[PDB]
């Protein structure tokens, strides 16, 4: 092709996007091969790539300005802010591969069809794109030549749309791909006698099994994530090179079937409701296996012993079924390659014998959690210098006796889960020398002591949870350095001393909550400088003062994220036990079993019964920035409620009751439309409830009683809704429910 004529392709392109800057170094009177984003052999124009970069223009345009460049082998557009739809045009016969991935094109499937155009083309990647269907199958898809087809992530919803993609033949097509669809029906690859790669999965397949016929070269087969309950293992029963069998989270039961183990590297049959134990003719797949998944099953028995000749399993998934029985380690040791070990969620029991120490060598992750061991924990455990070891979970057990202090040998760690445990003793100090560990988690033992000041040594810190314990002492000054911790959480303990004032420098703590110790002194304002704090719980103290105005300034300006994704537990308060205090406890809950929760009955009076949240952390906001929760009850606070305080939008919670707090409350209360619970009783409150409230249309629990409130209730808003008990002890009150104004 002329120089002239490629230049001009390519300029004419340029000058109709909304953003020139976006292809600076594109100008006329320049060999296009020296063009960012342009790949030439022999100076001609073989292929151009501007993935990532907002484009900001429709299909049309690269229609006739990109693909009709003759010449032009490959064209990537992945997430360039391409729009519109496909159409018929002049397509190079040179094209091979065409990449529109996460872009916003738009229409029915059936466009794609004039992509037939281009002669040559047998790549396509039109994934994570919004293209649906008509709505009743016509016709097919009639892109017989390409071997890669890529669909997945799109709005496709139909019936039997799989036979509409291969209805005109699919001889060539080695890789398919339509995961992320609402695709139900059939799936017939029985002529696509080259397929190596099949992806359904998270479609709605709800009727028979995917047919694969001779399935001569299938390697690949994902077909996890629909609501499949078939006898599946018929289908692939002739499957002799199947590598990866990904059949998880789909509706399937009984015992394991028989599988083709020949060539499986990877077995995935988990989030099903398969019954039995793991049978001894999987050993089979030792010669091959890398990765098992049997977790979220209803398996029953013990780790059998033929998994010794399983040297290349890098990973055994086996959590959430039930499994029982000490440490099988007599056949955990043989595993060479094992990386990554999660038995949680299991009834295991007994001791952790010795010889764990040699495999911690080679693991990267060990997950006993949420199991029935006991004993201590082996304190030679990371002797085996080079410990690549980088997750320790073992929560959720019988474990006893003090915290082992070789787990600093452990060099990699990254996540250190022993709560829920009965572990006596002191926090180690040698923890200070796990220099990447971000995670320390020791809730519920029995931990005395006093928090180690060699924390300090620890800049990666990100979460310190320690719940639950005797432990003792002030907070230790060197928690200022851990700058990345987000997340402390200290609360039933003994602690005491003050807040301290350099709690300000962590701008990325967002939950922090110190209930039931012995904290005192007034709130330090320098929590005001906490660019993420969205939940500060301090009730039952003896903090005292007034309330720092100043704590409320970074409403609107707080960008919280760090914290999303990370399991809990929200236990609500109920309003009966009177030894019961506070809104709720928000308590992490990465891999505990709610159902041991009962343990808390010894240390909490809360009777904490079908009264638990839970999920995954996920804040309201991204940006906006607000405090959502704020609990300061039972203390001796005093003086007036600063206006400041209506400046919390996403408040969800706000408790203040059981203090000395006086002052008419502030008429921007009202500004918290978000407040689902406000509590303000037991106090020296007086004046008026303001009329402005009345805007508040969430409230669900409201308590103003035992104060020196008086005169009307506002006749608006949700407080005819609630009963007397929540305005008694107010003697100048009056208005429903209360009795009229006489
Ligand atoms: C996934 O596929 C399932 C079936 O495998 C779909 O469920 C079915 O969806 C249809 C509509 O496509 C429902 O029809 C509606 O049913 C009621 C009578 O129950 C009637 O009010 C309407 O006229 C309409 O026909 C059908 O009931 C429903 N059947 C079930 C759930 O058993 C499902 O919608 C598909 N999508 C998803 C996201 O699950
Ligand atoms: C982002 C992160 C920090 C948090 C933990 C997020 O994941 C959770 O969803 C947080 C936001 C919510 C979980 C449950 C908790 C309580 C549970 C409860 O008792 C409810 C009673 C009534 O129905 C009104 C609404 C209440 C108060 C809600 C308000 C939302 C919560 C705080
Ligand atoms: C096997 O299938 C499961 C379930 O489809 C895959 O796990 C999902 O992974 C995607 C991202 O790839 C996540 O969005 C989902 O949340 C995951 N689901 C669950 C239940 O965890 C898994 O990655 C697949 N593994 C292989 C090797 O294909
Ligand atoms: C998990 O299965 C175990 C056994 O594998 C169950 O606990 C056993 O239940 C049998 C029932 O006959 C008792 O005879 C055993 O004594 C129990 N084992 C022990 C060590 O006490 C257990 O109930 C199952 N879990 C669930 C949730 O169903
Ligand atoms: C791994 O554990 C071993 C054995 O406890 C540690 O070896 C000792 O390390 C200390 C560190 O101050 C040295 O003073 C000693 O001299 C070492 N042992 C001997 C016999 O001299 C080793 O430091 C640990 N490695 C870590 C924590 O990374
Ligand atoms: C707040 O408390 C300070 C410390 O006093 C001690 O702790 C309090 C909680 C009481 O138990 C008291 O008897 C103890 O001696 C006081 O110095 C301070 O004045 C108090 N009030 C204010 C407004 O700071
Ligand atoms: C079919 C089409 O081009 N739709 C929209 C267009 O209306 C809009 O101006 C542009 C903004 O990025 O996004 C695209
Ligand atoms: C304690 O929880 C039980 C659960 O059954 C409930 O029935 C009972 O009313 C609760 N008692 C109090 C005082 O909250």
């Amino acid at each position: 092709q002329s120089l002239y004529r490629e230049i001009h392709q390519l300029i004419s392109f340029k000058d109709v996007l909304p953003d020139k800057n976006l292809l600076p170094d594109w100008s006329s009177n320049k060999n296009p091969c020296t063009f960012d984003g342009v790949t030439c052999r022999d100076d001609k124009v073989t292929s151009i790539d501007l993935s990532s970069k907002p484009l900001n223009v429709g299909f049309s345009a690269v229609s006739s300005s990109l693909l009709s460049l003759t010449g032009l082998e490959s064209l990537f557009l992945s997430n360039s802010h391409i729009n519109g739809s496909v159409s018929g045009f002049k397509c190079s016969a040179s094209l091979t591969s065409l990449d529109l991935s996460r872009n916003s094109l738009s229409g029915p499937v059936t466009t794609l069809t004039s992509l037939g155009s281009c002669s040559g083309l047998k790549f396509l990647n039109v994934s994570s794109n919004t293209l649906d269907f008509p709505g009743k199958v016509s016709g097919g898809l009639k892109l017989n030549s390409l071997e890669v087809l890529d669909l997945s992530a799109n709005s496709i919803s139909g019936a039997n749309v799989v036979g509409w993609v291969l209805s005109d033949g699919c001889g060539e097509l080695k890789h398919l791909a339509i995961s992320g669809n609402k695709i139900s029906g059939d799936v017939d690859v029985s002529r696509c006698v080259n397929l190596e790669f099949l992806d359904v999965s998270s479609n709605n397949f709800s009727t028979g099994i995917p047919f694969l016929g001779d399935c001569s070269a299938l390697q690949h087969l994902d077909i996890s994530g629909n609501k499949l309950s078939g006898d599946f293992s018929r289908a692939i029963s002739t499957c002799t090179e199947l590598k990866l069998l990904n059949i998880s989270s789909n509706q399937f039961v009984g015992p394991i079937p028989p599988l083709p183990l020949k060539s499986l590297q990877y077995l995935s049959l988990a989030e099903n409701k398969f019954t039995g134990e793991i049978p001894d003719f999987l050993s089979g797949a030792c010669d091959t296996l890398t990765g098992l998944d049997l977790s979220g099953n209803h398996f029953y028995g013990a780790v059998p012993p033929f998994f010794g000749s399983c040297s290349l399993l890098e990973s055994l998934a086996l959590s959430s079924n039930n499994f029982s029985g000490e440490l099988p380690m007599d056949t955990l040791l043989k595993m060479r390659g094992l990386k990554v070990l999660d038995l949680s969620f299991n009834e295991f029991s007994g001791e952790l014998p010795e010889s764990l120490t040699n495999l911690s060598a080679s693991l990267l992750t060990l997950d006993l959690s949420s199991n029935n061991f006991s004993g201590p924990i082996l304190p030679n455990l990371c002797q085996n210098p080079k410990n690549t070891l980088q997750e320790l979970y073992l929560q959720n057990n019988g474990f006893t006796g003090k915290i082992p202090p070789t787990l600093s040998n452990c060099s990699e760690l990254v996540s250190l889960h022993l709560s829920f445990n009965y572990l006596s003793g002191t926090i180690p100090s040698s923890l200070g020398s796990l220099s990447k560990l971000r995670d320390l988690k020791l809730w519920l033992n029995m931990l005395e002591g006093e928090i180690p000041q060699e924390l300090m040594y620890v800049k990666t810190l990100e979460t310190l949870i320690l719940d639950f314990n005797d432990l003792t002492g002030e907070i230790p000054s060197g928690l200022s350095n851990c700058t990345n911790l987000n997340w402390i959480s200290l609360s039933n303990n003994r602690l005491t001393g003050e807040i301290p004032k350099w709690i300000g420098r962590l701008e990325n703590l967002a939950i922090l909550k110190l209930s039931n110790n012995s904290f005192s002194g007034n709130i330090p304002a320098e929590l005001g400088d906490c660019r993420s704090l969205i939940w500060l719980d301090l009730n039952t103290n003896l903090f005292n003062g007034t309330i720092p105005a100043a704590m409320f300034k970074q409403s609107g300006k707080i960008a919280a994220n760090f914290i999303a994704g990370k399991r809990y537990v929200y236990i609500k308060n109920d309003g009966m036990k009177k030894e019961c205090h506070g809104a709720g406890n928000l308590l992490e809950f990465q891999g505990i079993r709610s159902e041991q929760l009962n343990r808390l009955s010894t240390r909490n009076p809360c009777n904490i019964t079908s009264r638990v949240y839970g999920g995954h952390t996920s804040p309201t906001f991204d940006n906006n920035g607000s405090m959502m929760f704020l609990d300061m009850s039972y203390n001796m606070l005093s003086g007036y409620i600063p206006k400041e305080i209506g400046s919390m939008p996403y408040l969800f919670i706000l408790n203040l009751g059981h203090n000395d707090i006086s002052g008419s409350i502030p008429d921007e209360v009202g500004d918290l439309r978000g407040l689902n619970i406000l509590d303000l009783s037991s106090n020296k409150l007086d004046g008026r409830i303001p009329q402005a409230m009345s805007a508040l249309t969430m409230l669900t629990e409201i308590d103003l009683s035992n104060n020196n409130l008086s005169g009307p209730i506002p006749e608006m808003g949700q407080f005819e809704t609630f009963p007397p008990a929540k305005f008694l002890n107010n003697p100048g009150l009056c208005g429903y429910p209360l009795p009229r104004c006489d």
